[PDB]
């Protein structure tokens, strides 16, 4: 299932590599006034109605991962997505068809997030590969169900969910 | 979900709330992977609760009528765009009732490049990051699978109604 990126990076031309960032900004936002929202982190809808994440295929026109994972957020994302550059040091986790999952997490501030939102309409894949930009609710709702536990049964993409709660654990939100 | 008559759910009492809501379209000949047509933009949002909807909202006494309140809950949640257009009483489609509230459903066409200028400029609604966390278009296609997109779309969590107000409209808009 899980892997280290050497392990990984080493492998046949059986395999091919692909490239996903989980891009977050802090928010001192409050839900209705009274719900911490604590931090904007982008989702997309995907063509087949799944919850991902930004990025896509690396192949042998790039130079490393990098190159392929912020080349592939420029295209699905816009122009905005040039403001930053997703390094080494962003990589979180690699996952195993025969195809390698890399994952990253990208911190923004939260000026530079929302001018990702706002451009991402006039990205090429927009209105076809992507659906839309959606942020993930981090709070539960009074109900007990309402927000993320329920975003949570959403329809997820290959790890995309697995990835998603690692994260929010290694950001102190359990 | 027990279904309304238009005038019936106006007559009820001081003691309901009334929520509207609007699955906004255009007509769109496009085809993903240049082989596979999309037919129509179809809007609705992933909402606060992390479920998928239609935009809109509350609805109260302040309101000269279903409409305006409808009209005034859509500049909240997609911003200055959707001004550009007026959803009225013709594009209405069906009202439901479980606390009191009841709940009306519009169905309105726009021009394809007026529901872009509703997503482009959805950023800047006082919603968004609030009760509207993004913007989705409706998959419209099955893909070669047979499960991914709309069927797997359908899946995802709906709040109250809308996968039924949604289905219902699919279905007026003659598919299958
Ligand atoms: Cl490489
Ligand atoms: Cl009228």
């Amino acid at each position: 299932r899980r892997l280290e990126l050497g392990e990984a990076l080493a492998l046949g031309s059986g395999w091919r590599h692909v490239c996903h960032a989980l891009l977050y900004a802090p928010d001192p936002g409050m839900l209705f006034g009274r719900i911490p929202l604590r931090y904007a982190i982008l989702m997309q809808m995907r063509f087949d109605g799944r919850l991902g994440f930004p990025g896509g295929s690396v192949d042998t026109q790039d130079r490393s991962l990098e190159d392929g994972l912020n080349r592939e957020l420029r295209e699905e994302l816009g122009e905005a997505a040039a403001a930053f550059r997703v390094e080494r040091t962003d990589y979180r986790s690699s996952h195993v068809p025969r195809v390698v999952a890399h994952f990253y997490a990208k911190r923004l501030t939260l000026e530079e997030l929302l001018a990702v939102e706002a451009g991402a309409t006039r990205a090429k894949d927009h209105g076809l590969e992507v659906l839309g930009l959606v942020r993930v609710p981090l709070y539960t709702l009074r109900d007990g169900v309402g927000g993320l536990p329920t975003f949570l049964e959403n329809s997820f993409i290959g790890s995309a969910r697995e990835q998603l709660l690692e994260a929010l654990q290694d950001l102190g939100l359990l």
